[PDB]
RNA sequence: GUGCUCGCUUCGGCAGCACAUAUACUAAAAUUGGAACGAUACAGAGAAGAUUAGCAUGGCCCCUGCGCAAGGAUGACA
């Protein structure tokens, strides 16, 4: 998952760097809510996958068409 | 029943004494009931997909027609 990984913070690092290029959000709230995203990202493809039902095998046994 | 008491008493007998101490589904007999997968009778392919014919829909690519929206380039003197 490294580079899925590394695409999203290289994303989100943009974001931080156009926002801190115009000196706004000096106390940091975009940056720790661009971080929230990113590990809540990150815990969304690390979380282990739902439980899934297993398939019956159907029956042991109707009309069918016919054309080109 | 056997044997014995110095007993009564006679060998005909009697009274007492030691040993014997608790078997058995008990059973010979009573009766009326319910009963095959054994035979004959029938069936017996005792293991298969339980099908294949059209048309329309759905996907992709052109072509043509009509409509809607937004446009492009061009043409016309007296």
């Amino acid at each position: 998952l490294r580079r899925k990984a590394a695409r999203l913070v290289a994303a989100k690092c943009t974001l931080a760097a156009r926002v801190d290029s115009f000196h706004e959000s000096t106390e940091g709230k975009v940056g720790y809510e661009l971080k929230d995203e990113i590990e809540r990202k990150f815990d969304k493809w690390q979380e282990p996958p739902p439980v899934k039902q297993v398939k019956p095998l159907p029956a042991p046994l109707r009309k069918k068409r016919g054309g080109r």
